[PDB]
């Protein structure tokens, strides 16, 4: 244990928040008061050692691109419901039994997608998946824009608004990267300082030829995450200890999209629209700028498809 029950901690901004019971290194938190942290509570603080690498990147990932106007004011900017960027809320630094820790307040979000996605038999339908991606592609934006890649997108870093749960939010910057400080480019090459590759089996061709991810691989991973959820399964999930097999699996079926939809649909049946997206993505140039908007059209096509529209209703339970 890193607080004491009940313990009051204040943050840099001398804002002052009352710690809870583990949710062990993330607890319930809420403002000060009178009363008790209870299950109920609007908040986690995250706590780490001071000297540990993961909690400074998110932190400083939160303080650059997540304060809450910068947020508000993207989300009237582009007329969006909501933003699945959660929102910076303090940070500051506890000292226990002569160690010194680093601690982050954010909001208390509800069930991951992976959790919802093994109840339901590792299937997300059609309706699901267009739903989830839609909003992904404004997450990625945002943060591609704020000069931010997150190299790790997957259902395990997807949480829900705990009380809305139509409302999905990309999670963990821990690992995210700053691709363009000061709007300049990163060269394509590893980075030093770096060293992570994502998740094997969803990380991009660029993560596995080991150089430093880019716009244009945070848009792949969301491909594979796209056939996974609506088929329950990968081509190379069978050989995930073996990273040059996923490599070259990967690499094959960029290169032949068709033999992908064959293998992973029932035969001559798969959705158009993955095919158009992962066609669409392949164009990119490892420093290029994505056209977001032709992205989530792709997407939109797919909704009319199956006679829907962008209703925001994920469909989950
Ligand atoms: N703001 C939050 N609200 C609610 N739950 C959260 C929040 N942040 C993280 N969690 C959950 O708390 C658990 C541990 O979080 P975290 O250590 O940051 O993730 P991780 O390192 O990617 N995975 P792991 O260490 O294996 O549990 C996960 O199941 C998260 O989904
Ligand atoms: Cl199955
Ligand atoms: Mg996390």
């Amino acid at each position: 244990e890193q607080f004491a029950v009940g313990e009051i901690i204040t943050d840099m901004a001398a804002a002052a928040w009352k710690v809870g019971l583990p949710i062990g290194c993330i607890y319930l938190a809420d403002m000060n008061s009178s009363e008790s942290v209870g299950s109920d509570a609007p908040c986690v603080v995250k706590v780490e050692p001071s000297d540990n690498g993961p909690l400074f990147t998110e932190l400083k990932f939160y303080q650059r691109a997540a304060k809450p106007e910068q947020i508000q004011k993207w989300i009237r900017t582009r007329k969006l419901k909501y933003l699945g960027v959660p929102k910076y809320w303090g940070s500051g630094l506890h000292d226990k039994n002569g160690k010194s820790y680093r601690f982050m307040i954010m909001d208390r979000f509800g069930s991951d997608l992976q959790k919802i996605y093994e109840a339901n038999a590792k299937r997300f339908s059609r309706k699901t998946v267009l739903q989830l991606s839609l909003r992904i592609l404004d997450i990625l934006e945002y943060i591609h824009e704020h000069e931010y890649v997150h190299g790790d997108i997957k259902a395990s870093n997807l949480l829900l608004n705990y009380k809305n749960p139509d409302q999905v939010y990309l999670v963990d910057y821990g690992l995210a990267y700053r691709y363009c400080p000061e709007g300049v480019h990163k060269a394509y090459a590893a980075d030093p300082k770096r060293c992570h590759d994502g998740t094997i089996e969803f990380t991009s061709i660029d993560a596995h030829n080991g150089v430093a991810p880019s716009r244009r691989g945070d848009l792949e991973i969301l491909g594979y995450c796209m056939i996974q959820w609506l088929t329950g399964h990968l081509p190379w999930e069978d050989n995930l200890k073996d990273p040059k097999y996923v490599r070259d699996s990967k690499i094959r079926y960029r290169e032949n999209i068709a033999s992908l939809m064959d293998k992973c649909f029932p035969a001559a049946n798969a959705p158009g629209e993955i095919a158009k997206y992962m066609e669409t993505v392949k164009l990119l140039d490892y420093t290029e700028k994505p056209l977001y908007e032709n992205l989530r059209d792709i997407l939109l096509q797919g909704l009319k498809a199956i006679g829907s529209k962008d209703d925001g209703k994920l469909d989950l339970s």
